[PDB]
Order: C-alpha cells, then structure tokens, then sequence
C-alpha cells in the first residue's frame, strides 16, 4: 500500500479557495446565489475547514479555508447535494 507516502503529501495553495458552482441551479440561482443555500454552504463546507474568506460571483462561489486539504476533501465530497440540489467545485487555479 501507500501509506507513508500518502501521509506526507504536503501539496496545495495557501490561498485555499474554491470554487463552488450548482449542477442544475434555477432562474434565482442563475441569477445570484441564494442565501438560503449560502448560509447553508458555508455552514456545510465551513464544517469540513474553516471559513476564512468568501466570495460570491454573479454566478460563482469562490470559498476559501483554512487549509489545503479540507479542500480536496470538499472536492472529493462535493457530490454531496445541498437543498437537494446537486453541488460542483472545481479548482480555481491555472498557470
């Protein structure tokens, strides 16, 4: 197996943003993230990590943590669904 290396992985930005986005959102969402949803999101994903910074886009939802890894494991949960709506969270970076 690979535990050792695993363990000691040590890889992501200090930044620890992502980015959120809804699966099938509608007319409301389309137009700017619910709060109902919000709250419910940074609560959520906050859970995980620790909010730290937050940014809502018109169409956006650029989260930011604590940590690195909470991300990847918000990344890798994010299938999750919230208010039965299918959730997306993709990497924000790109040199």
């Amino acid at each position: 197996g690979s535990s050792g290396s695993s363990g000691s992985s040590f890889q992501g930005p200090l930044d620890a943003t992502v980015v959120v986005n809804l699966q099938s959102p509608t007319l409301e969402e389309k137009n700017e993230f619910p709060e109902d949803l919000r709250t419910e999101l940074m609560q959520t994903l906050g859970s995980y990590g620790t909010i730290v910074l937050v940014r809502i886009n018109q169409g956006q939802m650029l989260v930011t943590f604590a940590d690195s890894h909470s991300a990847l494991s918000v990344l890798d949960v994010d299938g999750m669904k919230v208010k039965g709506r299918a959730v997306k969270i993709s990497g924000p970076s790109s040199g």
